[PDB]
């Protein structure tokens, strides 16, 4: 069943042109589509009906829709309008050309202090704008960390969202992303899946002594057992971390493949 070439809806009656093809995502098919009156791009989500012929996987997508269509931060995707034609479900959704920070964090493995502070602030940033609007993203990883031609962090991949464990799991997950960057490698990582959830349960990670002696300490209480304990949002931009060291607003495109000089 082909995805037509002019993508076209009853509500708002715009024509998009399905351009090029950016990935896969389970299910679902994210192409380039392009405005057709106005020249605007957009990465749009094509999505099959024959994957919601279940009622109950037709839940989750229209609950990941009602919580991005409200959303509106200049650190989280921008959501544009969805429709669906008889065979595909569309969902516009902002480019984010430079892919995501995954695509980074395995081109560059650890990357610098600074830069880590660049990207852990902006993402917190629309974290905090996320939990005073009362969602939890409840899923996020690098590959939800979009960036665009600014290298602006920008968070998407609402898939497992909700709105209202509680906040201080997006904390956590935070945590081993601030890891990850720091490091160059994820601190429950193992071939074996069942073996990163008995390292999760028991708390089994240990940052090595390379790492700096500040930020060590920031990840640890990010990855606390308890998550009371835990910092809260607004502590986490008002850390040591961030305030202590150079902190860049801006960073360049090398950052994709070398770090900055
Ligand atoms: C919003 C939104 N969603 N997606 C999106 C949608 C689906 Cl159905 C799949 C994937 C995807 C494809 C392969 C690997 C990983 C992923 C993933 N991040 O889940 C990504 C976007 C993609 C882009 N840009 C392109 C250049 C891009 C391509 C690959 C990775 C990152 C960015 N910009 C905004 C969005």
């Amino acid at each position: 069943k082909e995805i037509p070439d002019v993508l076209v809806d009853p509500r708002t009656m715009k024509r998009y042109m399905r351009g090029r093809f950016l990935g896969k995502g389970g299910f679902a098919k994210c192409y380039e589509i392009t405005d057709m009156d106005t020249k605007e791009v957009f990465a749009g989500k094509v999505v099959p009906k024959s994957m919601l012929l279940k009622p109950h996987q037709k839940e989750k997508m229209s609950t990941e829709i009602a919580i991005h269509k409200s959303l509106d931060n200049p650190h989280v995707v921008g959501f544009h309008g969805f429709f669906e034609d008889d065979d595909f479900v569309y969902v516009v959704l902002e480019i984010c050309r430079r892919r995501s920070l995954l695509e980074l964090h395995k081109r560059r493995k650890a990357v610098t202090e600074p830069e880590a502070r660049y990207f852990m602030r902006q993402t917190i940033q629309g974290v905090q704008y996320l939990h005073n609007n009362r969602v939890i993203h409840r899923d996020l990883k690098l590959g939800n960390l979009f960036l665009n031609d600014d290298m602006d962090v920008k968070i998407g991949d609402f898939g497992l969202a909700t709105k209202i464990h509680s906040f201080e799991v997006d904390i956590w997950s935070l945590g081993c992303i601030l890891y990850t960057l720091l490091v160059g490698k994820p601190p429950f990582e193992t071939s074996c899946l069942k073996e990163t959830y008995i390292r999760i349960k028991k708390n089994e990670y240990s940052v090595p002594r390379h790492i700096n002696p500040v930020a060590s300490a920031l990840i640890r209480r990010m990855l606390h057992a308890d998550p009371t304990l835990r910092p809260s949002v607004a502590e986490l931009l008002t850390d040591e971390f961030f305030t202590s060291g150079y902190a860049p607003m801006r960073l360049p495109t090398s950052c994709l493949t070398v770090p900055p000089r």
